[PDB]
């Protein structure tokens, strides 16, 4: 958890300009955030740059929890083996409003960080969920209580962010 380059917006919400995956192997944190779908079909996104930071080790241990457990929910989560990234990986499925899944279930997917002290994460639903991600970082500032810090690799976003903020 040995994070550097970071701004504070808030008590516990922190913003750098970043690749998630190369904060990951630079600080190998406790846990990092995964944003990803109810089957963990890490396709593209961030799911998709965290998987093959993995060589496909994640993609085979999702393949597998969802073979014994059944696909998430929209809002839900679960924690798997962060492999060579972290010592954990949290995959939140935030809602795909493009598909009309309900901007309501934002609070309940970054309700799921409150159970780790420290996470390393992305903005939840704000690739080809869809989702304004200014919006999705006011949902995460009124609903972490826990520390977050939070990259975002698109330097035109952060600006925006870190001026909106
Ligand atoms: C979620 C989205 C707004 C944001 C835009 O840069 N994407 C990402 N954020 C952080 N690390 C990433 N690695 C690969 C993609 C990616």
């Amino acid at each position: 958890n040995s994070f550097s380059g970071y701004l504070k917006l808030t008590d516990n919400v922190y913003i750098k300009n970043a690749d998630i995956v190369e904060e990951a192997k630079k600080v190998k944190p406790t846990v990092v955030v995964n944003a990803a779908n109810v089957y963990l079909k890490h396709g593209g996104g961030v799911a998709g740059a965290l998987n093959k930071a993995t060589n496909n080790a994640m993609q085979v241990e999702s393949d597998d929890y969802i073979a014994t457990n059944g696909p998430l929910k929209v809002g839900g989560s679960c924690v798997l083996s962060g492999h060579n990234l972290a010592k954990h990986c949290l995959h939140v499925v935030g809602p795909n409003v493009n598909k009309g899944e309900d901007i309501q279930l934002l609070k309940s997917a970054y309700e799921n960080f409150n159970q780790h002290e420290v996470l390393l994460a992305p903005l939840l639903s704000a690739g080809i969920f869809g989702a304004d991600p200014i919006h999705s970082l006011r949902v995460c500032v009124d609903t972490v209580r826990t520390n977050v810090y939070l990259a975002v690799f698109d330097k035109n976003l952060y600006d925006k962010l870190v001026s909106s903020f």
